[PDB]
């Protein structure tokens, strides 16, 4: 049935606006140009140490960490996303953690699109954006830690997918049967079938002319997973160039793998 998918999506989207604080649409207001949403710009050390008059160690360092705490802030986020997903918390609770665990970093880069375009990202929940310039001109090895981030989002945001459409695709990788170290996949292929439904049916009705969206969007997946494993191999570095550097818990638990 048509009405039960359709269902399913608007349960979903409406779960995403409970979930996450910045929304899409409001990131593109910000970026637009839709005079009381308009962002502190930050591009070099002066605006930097500006922005903390009223936006809320070392300066590249300072910045990571800016990223780490935030990232702890989205997995929990996500986490509680995750649980709105019919079937998800009725599944094995070793299983839970182990789609929280590989699946929390490929939809933090997916939404973290949503707060980009090609000269920049916006920082602390819109009230300030940093341009992309300043980040690759961070002191190695930290200068390109967002630049292959950069690269991702100007691609995947060229699709055009608004909010509802994310949400059930976000909800479609968070149960993906195919993770390491799964005990019951069966259960769990089910739901994303169901998903895949779902998102086909929210794609054609919400994007009519755009082509084998659904397909494309699907082959994205493959660029997330490319730059989640480039990331891991960064993070190898800095603990080694960085021994003087501390990673939040439960990020550290994450990547364990
Ligand atoms: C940088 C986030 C990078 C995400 C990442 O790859 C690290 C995650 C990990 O597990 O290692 C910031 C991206 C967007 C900014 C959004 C909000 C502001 C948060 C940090 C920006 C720096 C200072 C602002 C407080």
């Amino acid at each position: 049935e048509s009405a039960d998918l359709r269902a399913l999506a608007k349960h979903l989207y409406d779960s995403y606006i409970k979930s996450f604080p910045l929304t899409k649409a409001k990131a593109r207001a910000i970026l637009t140009g839709k005079t009381d949403k308009s962002p502190f710009v930050i591009y070099d050390m002066n605006s930097l140490m500006m922005g903390e008059d009223k936006i809320k160690k070392e300066v590249a360092i300072r910045i990571f960490q800016g990223c780490q705490f935030r990232s702890v802030e989205a997995v929990q986020e996500i986490t509680e996303y995750a649980k709105s997903i019919p079937g998800f918390v009725n599944l094995d609770l070793n299983d839970q953690v182990t789609l929280l665990k590989y699946g929390v970093h490929e939809i933090i880069y997916t939404m973290l699109a949503s707060l980009m375009n090609k000269d920049g990202v916006l920082i602390s929940e819109g009230q300030g954006f940093m341009t992309r310039e300043f980040l690759k001109s961070l002191r190695k090895p930290f200068g390109d830690f967002m630049e292959p981030k950069f690269e991702f989002a100007v691609k995947f945001n060229a699709l055009e997918l608004d909010d509802s459409d994310l949400a059930i695709f976000i909800a479609v990788i968070i149960l993906s049967g195919d993770r390491p170290g799964l005990l019951n996949v069966k259960p769990i292929e089910d739901i994303q079938d169901n998903l895949l439904q779902a998102l086909e049916l929210q794609l054609k009705l919400n994007h009519p002319e755009s082509s084998q969206l659904f397909a494309k969007l699907l082959q994205k997946m493959t660029d997330l997973r490319q730059i989640v494993t480039e990331h891991v191999q960064l993070l190898q570095v800095i603990k080694k160039t960085e021994t003087d550097m501390s990673l939040h818990p439960l990020l550290q638990e994450i990547y364990k793998d």
